């Protein structure tokens, strides 16, 4: 159904617009998203809610390319995170 | 010192896009992000950690002025909630 991708970004602005932009020009829909910081260090962790998809993997391709994307890999988290976060925030 | 905005909007695909290009295209970093589904809806809540500044006030004007964002206000949330978060995914 739906899979977790994680990005080590550059926490530079402009770079969220990249990543999103690639999922808008495509009309694939984000369900959840979580971007913390990564202390002492210039880079963020990104967390993408998105549904499972025959296109995603061209777009973790695309993605990776991004110069501000460090790595992009999928199902490293867990599946609920965005569950278990929402019982605290909403 | 940093403020968290909030935001309501339609859990489309692009959305995202356009609210981090009004940072973007003002070299106007975000520092945290946690986009949740609202149950039962075809809407999403977005929490945006930001370095609180003058320029937010046209930032959220324009935030407003989008579409696709049914709602934005600021100073509603635990400031330190991406650092709760934190605690729990790094
Ligand atoms: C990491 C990401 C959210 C970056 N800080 C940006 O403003 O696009
Ligand atoms: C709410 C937001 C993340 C929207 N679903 C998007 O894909 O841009």
């Amino acid at each position: 159904d739906n899979v977790i991708l994680e990005l080590t970004v550059r926490n530079h602005p402009g770079v969220m617009t990249h990543v999103c932009g690639l999922f808008a020009r495509r009309a694939f829909n984000v369900e959840g998203i979580l971007c913390l910081p990564i202390q002492d260090s210039d880079k963020s962790h990104i967390w993408l809610l998105v549904n499972d998809d025959q296109r995603l993997e061209q777009m973790i391709s695309q993605i990776d390319k991004l110069e501000d994307v460090v790595k992009v890999q999928r199902n490293q988290s867990d599946p609920t995170m965005f569950n278990k976060i929402a019982v605290f925030f909403q």
